[PDB]
Order: C-alpha cells, then sequence, then structure tokens
C-alpha cells in the first residue's frame, strides 16, 4: 500500500520505464493492427 | 553491462509488472478496437 512511503517518487525509472514501454508497444501494436498484415509473427 | 552479473534477476519486480500492465492495456485496447467504439475517451 505504501511501496516505501515514497508517494510517486522513488519509482521514478520503473514508473518512466513503464510508461514508454507500454506507450511503444501500443504505437506499435494499435499501428500494425491498423491494417499492417501479419504474415508470420 | 553485467549489472551484478545476475543477468536479468534483481529487477523482477520491473519486468513482471510491466510485462503485465503492458499486455494488458494490449487486450483491453487491442480488443476496444477490434470494433468497440471510443465515445468521449
Amino acid at each position: 500500500m505504501t511501496r516505501g512511503t515514497t508517494d510517486n517518487l522513488i519509482p521514478v525509472y520503473c514508473s518512466i520505464l513503464a510508461a514508454v514501454v507500454v506507450g511503444l508497444v501500443a504505437y506499435i501494436a494499435f499501428k500494425r493492427w491498423n491494417s499492417s498484415k501479419q504474415n508470420k509473427q
């Protein structure tokens, strides 16, 4: 619940990283699925 | 480069977490876009 009682701060790397990762995969996944084919992943 | 010579170990929480997060958002995003509408995000 407290997670180190940092209240959004300490976990800056895991937060910024996870964000870029999620969004990134979404930008490519949502784009590739927008119309692009798979052709053997 | 070595990061403790553990080769993917310490960052088990950030790894497992980021994974579930990314995939999750993808399962909902890829599903909602599969046909579901937005109607004001």
